[PDB]
C-alpha cells in the first residue's frame, strides 16, 4: 500500500463469535484502516480449537451455582496461537467488568502498544488462573454488565484505532451548528456567522467550559485550567447566575 | 412464536451503517432475543432520506473549524419516519461524550421502556437545535470518543436486553474456576470441591467484598452493606493487612 503506515497496531482476537467484528472491519473509518494497513484485526475462535464431537466451549464451575463458564483447553489452546502469530510484545487484554475502567487516557495508553491480543469472555467469563498465568492487564468499557466481551473490544479497537495517525483538552465538546440558518424558529448563534476567527474559538471554548461545568463538573476537577479558560469559565458561571 | 413475549422491547435505531448491527442481530444471546421475538431493533439510514444525486449526508460546520456535522435534513426525516414507526411512547436517546455516563443502573432505568430510539451521531456529531428538538435523553458509554455512535448504541441494546425476561448487589465478581483441578500448578481452591453450599456462598462473597474494596473501593462507598457483609469484608481486610 501507499498510506503511511509507520503506526500501525495489529489486534488478535479471541471470540466465539468472530463475525462481530465485521462490525468495525468492513465499515466507516475503522474499515478504512483495515483496507490501508493502518490497522490488523485477527481473530481465533476457541471452538476451532475443540477435539470433541460437539466442539464443547462451555465448561460447569466448581462450587456449582448458576452459569458456564468458558472451557479452559480450547480457549487456552486460542490464547497460545494468538501469542504465537503476534510475536514478540503482544499486550495481552482481557475486558470484564472487574477491569480497570477505560477512559481516554487509557486509551491513549493503550494506543502506544504496536500489538494488542484481546480476550473476549463468554458465559461467567474464564477459569481465574487462565487470568493469573495468561492475561497482563484487565479492563472494562463501563460499569454495566454485556453478554459478552466482543462489544468491549470492539469498543477498544475503535477507540484505540482513532490515535493510530492517517485513521482520522479535558473538556466536553461544544455545541455545533449547520445548515438551515432558522430550524424549528431556532437560529444559529450570530458569532458563528460572524467570520471573526478568534471570537469563533473563544466563544466555542466558554462553552465547552459551561458544558463541562453544568454537566460533569468533577472533570474540572481534573483539570489545571489555563489562564485563558479560567477566565471564560468565571465569564460562563457569571452570566449563568445572570 | 411461543416463547413468553410480554416485557418485549422495540429499538429503533438511526445510523449511517445499519448492518454494523448485525453484530448483534444476528449472534449470541441477543440473536437468539431477535430471533425469539424479545427484541425487534428496527434501523433507518438518513441515506435513504436523502434526495441528491450523491445522497450527501454530512454537511459544513457554521463557524468553520475542522469537521463535518451530519446533514440536518436527510437525520431529520429519519427520525421522524422512526418516531412514526413507534408510535405513541417511544424515548429517542442520542448517543454521545457528552450526555450522561451509562451505568448498570441507568440501564435498568432504559430497560423500563418498552420502545427506544436510538440516533448514531458521526462526524462532529448532530445539529445542537435538532437536540434540542428530537431528543429526549442524551447518553454515554464512557469517557472516550468512537468514530460514531453505533458502537455505543450496540452497547446500550445489548446491556438493556439482558434486563428483558427470558433473554438469558453493587459488587465485583468472584474468582471463578472450572476444570481442570490443577492449571499450571495452580489448584482450585478446596471450599469450592466441599459441596458445602453455604460455605461456598459465604467464600464467593467474601471473595467480591475483597475485590471490590481492593480494586474500586469507589464502589463500596454507595452500598449499605448488609450486616453479614460487614463481617465478611471486616475479615477480608484483616486477612489482606495479615
Ligand atoms: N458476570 C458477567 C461477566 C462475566 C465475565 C465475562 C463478561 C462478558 N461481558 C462483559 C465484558 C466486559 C464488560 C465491560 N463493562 O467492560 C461488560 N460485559 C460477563
Ligand atoms: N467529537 C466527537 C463526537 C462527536 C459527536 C458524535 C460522536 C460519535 N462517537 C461517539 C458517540 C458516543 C460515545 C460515548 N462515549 O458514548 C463515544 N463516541 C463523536
Amino acid at each position: 500500500g501507499l498510506v503511511p503506515r509507520g503506526s500501525h497496531m495489529w489486534i488478535g482476537v479471541i471470540s466465539l463469535f468472530p463475525e462481530m467484528f465485521k462490525a468495525i472491519t468492513e465499515f466507516g473509518v475503522t474499515g478504512r484502516a483495515v483496507k490501508h494497513n493502518l490497522l490488523k484485526v485477527e481473530c481465533w475462535n476457541p471452538r476451532d480449537f475443540t477435539f470433541d464431537k460437539h466442539k464443547t466451549v462451555d465448561d460447569r464451575p466448581y462450587g456449582g451455582g448458576p452459569g458456564m463458564l468458558m472451557m479452559v483447553q480450547p480457549l487456552r489452546d486460542a490464547i497460545h496461537t494468538a501469542k504465537a502469530a503476534a510475536g514478540e510484545g503482544a499486550k495481552v487484554i482481557y475486558l470484564s467488568p472487574q477491569g480497570r475502567k477505560l477512559d481516554q487516557g487509557g486509551v491513549t495508553e493503550l494506543a502506544q502498544n504496536q500489538k494488542l491480543i484481546l480476550v473476549c469472555g463468554r458465559y461467567e467469563g474464564i477459569d481465574e488462573r487462565l487470568i493469573q498465568t495468561e492475561i497482563d492487564e484487565e479492563w472494562s468499557i463501563g460499569d454495566y454488565v454485556l453478554t459478552g466481551g466482543e462489544l468491549p473490544a470492539m469498543t477498544l479497537i475503535d477507540a484505540v484505532a482513532r490515535f493510530i495517525p492517517g485513521v482520522l483538552d479535558g473538556l466536553l465538546d461544544c455545541p455545533h451548528y449547520t445548515r438551515p440558518e432558522v430550524l424549528e424558529g431556532l437560529t444559529v448563534p450570530p458569532v458563528l456567522m460572524s467570520g471573526h476567527h478568534e471570537e469563533i474559538r473563544k466563544w466555542r471554548l466558554k462553552q465547552s467550559l459551561q458544558r463541562t461545568w453544568l454537566r460533569r463538573p468533577e472533570l474540572l476537577e481534573g483539570l489545571a485550567l489555563t489562564d485563558e479558560q479560567r477566565k471564560l469559565l468565571k465569564e460562563a458561571q457569571a452570566e449563568h447566575n445572570s
